[PDB]
């Protein structure tokens, strides 16, 4: 059983009307996030993991910012379709944490269904999916209010 | 033998009198850090690192920045308790990693005995811990001395 | 088979004229990069990243600021050289995942050629080597446009 590392890194500004959707859960807030997509940073996070896992390049690799094939979808979907790849690859899931960089909203209350979410979509028990909160205690960006960070690590098996 | 990737990350600013607590050290600096614990951004990102491997969420989480159980108490503490509860769901240490990221003060001389502490409160070998900083070249919050971050990566077995 | 996790992070500003190294690449751009080596964050990054996972410290550790012995010499060196030393202390390279993050340049046409000189320079397939990128959608120091960051985790084998 050969073992495979990922990481993920995304970003996204705020802007309009709220609410949010962060790994899958819409969550309420002044502003709302500005996206292509759905500005789900934490899922986006979540796939580049995975995908440089499986040596698959990152979302904008999979998916173009333009393209017909798939559209201006939500993040769950592009999640189960690189996963969908990462599995034709020949892998299964090790696990996977999530960090997300963000002043507020509070995201402690949401995470639970959120691993519901993650855990559906790469079909795996939730103690396999982790995902944390913390800020940047009102420093930068994301303390400033500007936009959310998130981080995620993944691991892969063949 | 299962293996558990996990990852943390965090942040706090600078404010009031030196020295700083960071990875257990002592460092003496002109600015302290502002904290609810002992602001010990080493520690911290190493604790969400393990936890989130070991699928329990982050500090937060199993410390509420409220609660009387274990209250503000030092990063040490905190470290050790959660390494208490990731092994009691049967888990030993893989590895850790960790990356100080600020301008200063020069953390390089602090190092050795931060290991120390860290291969102590985990009770392992020094060569399962690593850490190491760096600047951003004088960009961005920690660039431009407001406050510091870290990044921290965790190996765990079952 | 022992497997050990690594991560490193690595940040550089732009000044003077291009073009800029990244992962080896020379990139067309209207600023470069102000370093003492030829400021290449991708595969600092990397190196320390699987250094960290050896537990060998990081870049600044194994090459002084100042030092005769490999001084102000090109990154790809120093990555082939600290990977001389990792495998002297018995490690084999698992894989490596890396993340650019940078307003501009686009880094996605270069990628392939950056992971032929990586792969090359730890002597490896090229399905072991991922590199990826990501704006941070206009907000903090890369997002306008005065550095770029990049982040990498490593997994070696023993
Ligand atoms: N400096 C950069 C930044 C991103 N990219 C590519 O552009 C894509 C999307 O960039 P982005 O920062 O807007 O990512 P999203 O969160 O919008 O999906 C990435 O997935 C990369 O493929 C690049 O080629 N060069
Ligand atoms: N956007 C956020 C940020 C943090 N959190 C939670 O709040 C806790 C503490 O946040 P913090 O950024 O002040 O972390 P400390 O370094 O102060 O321990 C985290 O451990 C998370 O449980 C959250 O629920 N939502
Ligand atoms: N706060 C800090 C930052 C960096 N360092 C050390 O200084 C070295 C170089 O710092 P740097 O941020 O300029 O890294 P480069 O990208 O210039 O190689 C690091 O590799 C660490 O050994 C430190 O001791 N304390
Ligand atoms: C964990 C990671 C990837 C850390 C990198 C730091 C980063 C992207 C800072 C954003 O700039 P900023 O918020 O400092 O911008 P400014 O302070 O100029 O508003
Ligand atoms: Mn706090
Ligand atoms: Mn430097
Ligand atoms: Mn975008
Ligand atoms: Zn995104
Ligand atoms: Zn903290
Ligand atoms: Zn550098």
């Amino acid at each position: 059983a050969e073992m495979r590392i990922g990481h993920g890194f995304d970003v996204h500004a705020f802007g309009g009307e709220g609410p949010i959707i962060i790994g899958g859960v819409r969550i309420p807030y002044e502003k709302g996030l500005l996206a292509h997509s759905d500005g789900d940073v934490a899922l986006h996070a979540l796939t580049d993991a995975l995908l440089g896992a499986a040596a698959l390049g990152d979302i904008g690799k999979l998916f173009p910012d333009t393209d017909p094939a798939f559209k201006g979808a939500d993040s769950r979907e592009l999640l189960r379709e690189a996963w969908r790849r990462i599995q034709a690859k020949g892998y299964t899931l090790g696990n996977v944490d999530v960090t997300i960089i963000a002043q507020a909203p509070k995201m402690l209350p949401h995470i639970p269904q959120m691993r519901v979410f993650i855990a559906e979509d790469l079909g795996c028990h939730m103690d396999d999916v982790n995902v944390k909160a913390t800020t940047t205690e009102k420093l930068g960006f994301t303390g400033m209010g500007l936009g959310i960070a998130c981080e995620a690590v993944a691991l892969l098996i063949k």
